[PDB]
């Protein structure tokens, strides 16, 4: 289901998601463009990436990065977790970027050196689902909250 | 609710918990007793303590340590959420001890680490329930977790 992945792209590739989803860097580069932008991360930053097509690249580095999908059902069931504290998030913009990048922050941090920690050390496959709704969680509060919000009522 | 602890207590003192929960300490050091057994940990062990009354110590040193209760309704709206997986652990011992010690864990340790961050960083008030969530599945997960389940079903 959450994929490390060992990536050697020189020049560039494509990808086309069908779901929602969230590129975390762990080691190497990893660029990832849309029509309108291009977002170059260093490890271990992140973005959320929407439903779309994308070019990517590795820059030729050897690269591990973590690809995070959100499932429709995940996310209904997430919202419908915690619908009620997501209402008071603002409305809106309505343009909703389709890359979000998320300014580094020690609970960012600690979200993502969690996900390592469990790709190494032997666990319950819910303590995944856990930290995946722990990031959520910290983009619904963050500045760039509604915009998530935005995208979680068209689906 | 969950509630950092400034202790200075050079001979012992006595606790009576009406609720299940889980003493974590940060700093310093701290001895609970119940009438079975002792227990002395270092930071940043933890220990899932049942209703139950209790002989606490720290030594006379100065000592910040993390009280997390668990009511019922946590402890029910938990279960709930999570009682299919629940049921893959075994049945029993019934003497459940009351203090249940758990062996360090890098994954413990994190979740550890996530605590204290909890409460320097500004956060949603819900990442704490799912910090506890994480906490609570790795106990289940542990080979202690047949302990924890037989209290689970008891409440």
């Amino acid at each position: 289901q959450i994929t490390s992945c060992h990536w050697n792209i020189p020049t560039f590739e494509y990808r086309v998601n069908k779901e929602e989803g969230v590129y975390v860097l762990l080691e190497g580069e990893l660029t990832v463009q849309d029509i309108d932008s291009t977002f170059c991360l260093a490890p271990g930053e992140l973005l959320f990436v929407r439903r779309g097509s994308y070019v990517v690249s590795t820059k030729g580095k050897d690269s591990r990065i973590l690809w995070i999908p959100l499932s429709a059902q995940f996310l209904q069931g997430f919202v419908q977790r915690f619908g009620a504290l997501l209402s008071e998030v603002e409305r809106c913009d309505e343009p909703v970027p389709g890359i979000i990048a998320f300014a580094a922050t020690p609970l960012l941090a600690g979200c993502v050196k969690g996900l390592k920690e469990l790709l190494v050390h032997e666990h319950p496959p819910m303590l995944a689902c856990l930290k995946i709704e722990e990031l959520l969680m910290l983009f619904a509060f963050s500045p760039q909250g509604p915009l998530l919000m935005s995208v979680l009522r068209q689906l």
